[PDB]
């Protein structure tokens, strides 16, 4: 399939007892883990059916073998049994309902009730609709369900009762209740046989017989400890130990430290554990038993964050770590995908490997050699520069002998690192004199230098190195208040030793041909296409200098073009206004330009016309705010850094040899009345020629591929369908010198 995520596990914060899986929940991507079986277990996204992204909460109903999923939007998705997926969109809908945090999600026979920020939904699991909000906009903290059809909510540190037969999306219906226990220092609640438990904040656990609610204390566990409830009982994870409370108030304890979520079946003798950055664990319910650990063979990556990636040597290579003035403190994290397993490199494997006093973290730059796909090196944006070799990181370079400079004691920030042709590390520093830098792996020699027009600057982009060896690097941040962001073209000119002999031009804004300024900003992506131009994006959108090898030896300030599309009546510039973070150039010299908030373009040779975009209401795309790019050349697999993840669209730009046209077809075949919209040719090459012929031979549509797909309306000029009969798709690539004939009917 032409879409697919490539979404990370990890952290299990949230765990479902099936009669047959184990539903869990890391860090909002739902899977499944077969039990008696060794696994058969399953990863869920929109793609496997489901309506939106971030999983916030499940719940699994024994009555109608369907499981409950709230996500973090709001939405509600409802899994039946043979596995079809029912969307409940209410809630996300209700615009009125500001705040979607979920407290509870309690699943009482073929009911559920929602207790979160926007209130109490009562929703009907069998026939996916919300009858009912009760408190509606008001934050609800927990719920629980008694005899006699009564409703127990806790909101605002006040007990209301109230029977479900009365109205009680009118307040007057509810009862408050006076208990004695400090009900404002409540957090959770949950019932147990004949008994209800109240937990407060300060650790103390009240129970009282659902007959009576006169509360005596049960046990005392530590401050803040997480109440999760379940049909077999109710879990008080302390930090440490668990409480493990059933019927008759039968109470054992378990030495099972930082417990996120359990999941546990009305007859069931073993519950399964939510242990986070440990993952999934199973827990016989005996007072002599340990927890013993579930498998997780899924592999994918160390997290979703794609803030900068690149594609070299059949790999991909990712940084998740953050960017901003101060905004540090984010766990160090190297990603790397051979097309099909993940390498990771996080905070304690690399501090481990290394050894000694430093954090690894916010690592926001990669620079792979050139032959050596194993050796790279890392930019942390306050903790220096990384050495990875063989699958470990060799080496960090920080301070004193190194070229490093620290801008404060132990303070090293590393961007816009990249290699020349001759096998040297280029890179700048930010705040600092002496800004860029070069590193010669081979003898270990270090230089470094600055022009005084850019040196002391806050923070630069990324280093584009043009094939004539100029070096193009992008100014993210002068200082706080200054505007002078622009783009620094240099050459050493083979001395990194020396700037006497160097050439330089700062361009703190370009021009168009006329000689006024672009109006841009800032300089967020830089890309060199097969035309010798280096298109730039922007904070308000794209354009490309022609020639960009002359720019140091021409005799006037670089002149950028605005690209113009649209109709000769009716023109515009591509994308005003459209915060562009990355660019990327295909076989064709088409372009891909990832923006901040309207999704992903393709773009023609000089980006004149928009050949395709994509959006999370037009495609699978899982957000519109898309921070890098990156193509497999190759097999055409372009990677999406999306702020919710990876994902991967086949662009058919692959370099794939033998059966490239072997897979193309039409849909429908044969093309009935009934179907209106027309025909669709698949599993194309993008750039391939498609002309489609009657049986004598005589064209009625003809083009090129854009991407796997081209499309067509089957109607004549009259705009009625096209007569019946047997017509012909003929595909042939430029590239190969090969064709494929194939034919679809056309029927009455
Ligand atoms: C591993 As190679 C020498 O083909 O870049
Ligand atoms: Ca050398
Ligand atoms: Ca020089
Ligand atoms: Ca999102
Ligand atoms: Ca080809
Ligand atoms: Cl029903
Ligand atoms: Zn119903
Ligand atoms: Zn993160
Ligand atoms: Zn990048
Ligand atoms: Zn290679
Ligand atoms: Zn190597
Ligand atoms: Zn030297
Ligand atoms: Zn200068
Ligand atoms: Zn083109």
């Amino acid at each position: 399939g032409i879409w697919n995520t490539l979404l990370a596990i990890h952290k299990t914060e949230k765990a479902v007892e099936t009669p047959k899986k184990v539903f869990a929940v890391a860090n909002g991507v739902l899977y499944s883990v077969g039990k008696e079986a060794p696994h058969e277990a399953k990863i869920f996204d929109r793609i496997s059916g489901l309506s939106d992204t971030s999983v916030s909460s499940i719940a699994y109903s024994e009555q109608l073998k369907s499981l409950v999923i709230y996500y973090a939007s709001g939405n509600i998705d409802i899994l039946d049994e043979a596995g079809r997926v029912t969307n409940v969109p209410a809630l996300k809908d209700n615009i009125d309902l500001i705040d979607k945090t979920l407290n509870r999600l309690l699943i009482v026979g073929n009911r559920a009730y929602l207790a979160g920020g926007f209130g109490l939904s009562v929703l009907d699991v069998a026939e996916a609709r919300i009858p009912a909000t009760y408190a509606k906009g008001t934050k609800v903290t927990d719920v629980a369900k008694l005899d006699n059809d009564r409703l127990l909510m806790l909101k605002e540190g006040q007990l209301f009762i109230g029977k479900e037969t009365d109205n009680l999306q009118d307040p007057a219906a509810w009862t408050a209740l006076s208990l004695n226990l400090p009900m404002g220092s409540v957090t959770g609640l949950g019932i147990v046989g004949e008994d209800i438990c109240f937990l407060l904040a300060d650790g103390r656990v009240y129970v009282a017989a659902n007959q009576s609610f006169e509360p005596e204390l049960l046990l005392s566990s530590s401050a803040d400890s997480r109440l999760y409830v379940t049909d077999r009982g109710l879990f008080i994870c302390a930090e440490n130990r668990i409480y493990f409370i059933e019927k008759g108030r039968k109470t054992t304890q378990f030495p099972i430290a930082d417990v996120l979520g359990v999941g546990a079946m009305n007859e069931s003798n073993t519950a399964y554990i939510a242990l986070g950055e440990e993952g999934l664990a199973s827990l016989l319910l005996a007072e002599g038993s340990t927890a013993e650990a579930m498998p997780v063979a899924f592999d994918g990556p160390g997290d979703n964050d794609f803030y900068e990636m690149r594609f070299s040597h059949g790999r991909l290579y990712a940084a998740s770590g953050l960017w901003g003035t101060n905004l540090m403190g984010h766990a160090g994290m190297v990603k790397l995908y051979d097309g099909n397993r993940w390498t990771n490199f996080d905070k304690k494997t690399v501090q481990e490997q290394l050894g000694g006093g430093f954090s690894f973290n916010d690592a926001i730059d990669i620079a792979v050699s050139n032959g050596d796909p194993d050796h790279f090196f890392v930019g942390t944006w306050g903790n220096g520069l990384f050495e990875f070799k063989d699958g470990k990181a060799i080496a960090r370079y920080s301070g004193n002998e190194t070229a490093i400079a620290e801008c404060n004691p132990g303070d090293a920030r590393v961007k816009a690192i990249a290699f020349d042709n001759k096998g040297n590390l280029w890179g700048t520093l930010g705040a600092v004199g002496k800004n860029i830098f070069m590193y010669d792996p081979q003898s270990s020699t270090w230089h470094s230098f600055s022009y005084p027009d850019v040196a002391n600057l806050a923070s630069f982009g990324n280093m584009i190195i043009l094939p004539n060896g100029d070096k193009w690097v992008n100014i993210l941040h002068r200082s706080g208040g200054s505007t002078r962001k622009g783009v620094l073209i240099f050459n050493d000119r083979g001395t990194p030793e020396t700037t006497s002999d160097d050439s330089h031009l700062y361009v703190e804004q370009f021009v168009n041909r006329l000689g006024a300024a672009i109006g841009h900003k800032t300089i967020y992506a830089m890309a060199v296409d097969h035309n010798g131009s280096v298109w730039m994006g922007s904070d308000i959108g794209i354009f490309g200098v022609y020639n960009a090898a002359g720019v140091l030896s021409s005799t006037s300030t670089p002149i950028a073009v605005r690209p113009v599309g649209g109709e000769e009546p009716n023109l515009y510039y591509v994308l005003d206004k459209v915060t562009v973070t990355d660019i990327v150039v295909d076989k064709l010299n088409h372009k891909w330009v990832a923006t901040q908030g309207t999704g992903l373009y393709l773009l023609s040779e000089d980006c004149s016309k928009i050949l395709a975009q994509f959006t999370v209401e037009n495609s699978p795309l899982l957000s519109n705010n898309i921070l890098s790019l990156a193509l497999n050349d190759d097999n055409g697999l372009l990677y999406i850094g999306t702020a919710d993840g990876l994902m991967t669209f086949q662009t058919g730009t692959g370099s794939g040899s033998a059966s490239e046209l072997d897979g193309v077809y039409v849909y429908p075949n044969p093309l009935r009345p009934e179907y209106p919209d027309g025909v669709t040719i698949a599993g194309l090459q993008a750039g391939c020629s498609v002309k489609i012929t009657d049986t004598t031979g005589r064209l009625l549509y003809q083009t090129e591929s854009v991407t796997t797909e081209v499309k067509w309306n089957a109607r004549g000029a009259d705009g009625n369908r096209v007569a019946s009969g047997v017509y012909a798709v003929a595909v042939y690539d430029p590239v190969s010198k090969k064709s494929k004939l194939i034919r679809f009917a056309v029927i009455r």
